[PDB]
């Protein structure tokens, strides 16, 4: 909560406004990336949240935090006007602003009484020159594009009241835009950032359960090879199908490959002492599945992009829960079922405190300790290990909303657990 698990990590009065103003004691990891990011960097953002939940903290705090004015373009009239009214009982000023909407109002919105101005596309596309008004004498912290994946016209549900938001970042081009969508569609979210024009934008996806992915945490025994025989079928050996193991260090890696190759097993490995045509061509091999197997020390599986990924293991504890979380989301893309298996020990490096005590900058060794401790506690967790996920990376409302995974035999190694004979 507060500032604990985040870099970097939010100061005192930034956690002081979202208790006063929005009554949570806590950002989770996407909000607060998108936040900062627009508070610090002004930077465009795309954030696809499976669910929708968790939204709205992203485009309502950076404008009350800093005083100033955000914009949110919506085509969902009646949820806006729901929104502008939980604004007014949290005491934050809000407005649906539109065309019945009266001067005093609009004066108001000049003067910059309003933290939070709701529009249409339609009226948006009408007033350019209000908003950049807006921005001359008070400053728009971010514009909110809401369903925002209804601009792209190769989408089921394309608004021709979309189109013309192509203009909102060549008159306002210091202002940075937070387009928002469910769609896990990769080409509707690069539809999204070409229309709107987006300058580099920080791309988040998140809001998953991934019913999909089975998760285990399994001791070392200290023997690579008996460690990795589970995952192995023999007669030749080979895996069970495409897997990735991530190892913390490349010694570590090469070690790993070493011992895989001894039973003639086809491997790669996939690390930053490469060059980049090097890792191409390793990513492409792993593609054709002329490699089974990359064994890779690169954060977060950056580059590893292949539907059909059975296997995920993390050779050693991983980092943190962020790095942990993005490298197991790449297995599983087709929706096949897949595993994600940590095999850890307490010695293991990114367990090891000792690591960290040279820091220097306090409030970064604080993270780091924060961080490993967190990963530590998930390791030797008796609770769902999705449920201990959800509730680090999601606010509740998604957590509840995840139905037909936590609890089974599919969930993971504990739900399992408690299902059997105890
Ligand atoms: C959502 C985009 S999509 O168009 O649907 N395509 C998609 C689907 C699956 C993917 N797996 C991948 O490796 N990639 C590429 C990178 C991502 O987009 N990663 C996303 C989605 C996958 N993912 C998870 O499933 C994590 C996970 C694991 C276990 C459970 C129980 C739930 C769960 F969600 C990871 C996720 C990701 O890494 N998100 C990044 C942003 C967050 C990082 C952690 C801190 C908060 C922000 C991100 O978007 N990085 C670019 C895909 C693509
Ligand atoms: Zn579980």
């Amino acid at each position: 909560s507060g500032s604990d698990f985040l870099w970097p990590a939010p100061n005192e009065e930034q956690v002081t406004c979202l208790k006063m103003y929005f009554g949570h004691s806590s950002f989770k990891p996407v909000q607060w990336k998108v936040i900062h990011s627009v508070l610090e960097e002004r930077r465009d953002n795309v954030a696809v949240m499976a669910t929708g939940y968790g939204k709205s903290l992203c485009f309502q705090y950076p404008p009350v935090y800093v005083g100033k004015i955000g914009l949110v373009i919506s085509p969902l009239i009646s949820l806006m006007e729901d929104q502008v009214l939980q604004l007014k009982m949290s005491n934050i000023p809000a407005c649906f602003l539109g065309s019945a909407q009266s001067e005093n109002v609009l004066t108001d919105i000049k003067l910059g009484k309003y933290r939070i101005v709701y529009v249409t596309p339609e009226y948006c596309s009408g007033n350019m020159g209000l908003l950049q008004q807006l921005e001359a004498d008070i400053g728009i912290t971010l514009i909110a594009v809401d369903e925002a994946h209804c601009i792209s016209e190769w989408g089921h549900d394309f608004r021709d009241s979309f189109r013309k938001l192509g203009s909102l970042k060549t008159a306002l081009p210091m202002v940075p835009i937070v387009a928002l969508t469910a769609t896990a569609s990769s080409s509707i979210r690069e539809d999204i950032v070409r229309c709107l024009n987006l300058r580099n934008p920080q791309i988040t996806c998140t809001g998953f359960d991934r019913p999909n992915l089975y998760l285990e945490v399994r001791r070392k025994t200290g023997n690579i090879l008996q460690d990795l025989q589970p995952f192995l079928v023999k007669t030749h050996w080979e895996f069970e199908g495409p897997t990735i193991i991530y190892c913390p260090s490349r010694k570590m890696t090469q070690q790993v490959t070493g011992e895989l190759r001894k039973l003639n097993l086809s491997c790669g490995t996939y690390h930053a002492g490469m060059s980049f045509s090097t890792r191409k061509d390793i990513h492409h091999r792993f593609v054709r599945d002329e490699i089974q197997c990359v064994i890779a020390t690169i954060a977060f599986g950056m580059g590893i992009n292949k539907a059909d990924i059975r296997q995920v293991i993390h050779y050693g504890a991983p980092k943190d829960m962020e790095s942990y979380y993005q490298e197991i989301g790449r297995a599983g893309r087709d929706g096949l079922q897949s595993s994600c298996h940590v095999l850890w020990a307490p010695a293991d490096i990114n367990l090891n405190r000792h690591l960290l005590t040279e820091i220097r900058n306090e409030k970064f060794r604080l993270y780091k300790l924060k961080m490993m401790a967190k990963m530590e506690k998930y390791l030797h967790s008796s609770r769902c290990r999705r449920q201990i996920i959800l509730s680090h990376f999601e606010d509740k409302q998604v957590q509840k909303a995840s139905l037909g995974i936590m609890g089974t035999e599919k969930c993971c190694d504990n739900c399992r657990s408690r299902l059997d004979h105890c």
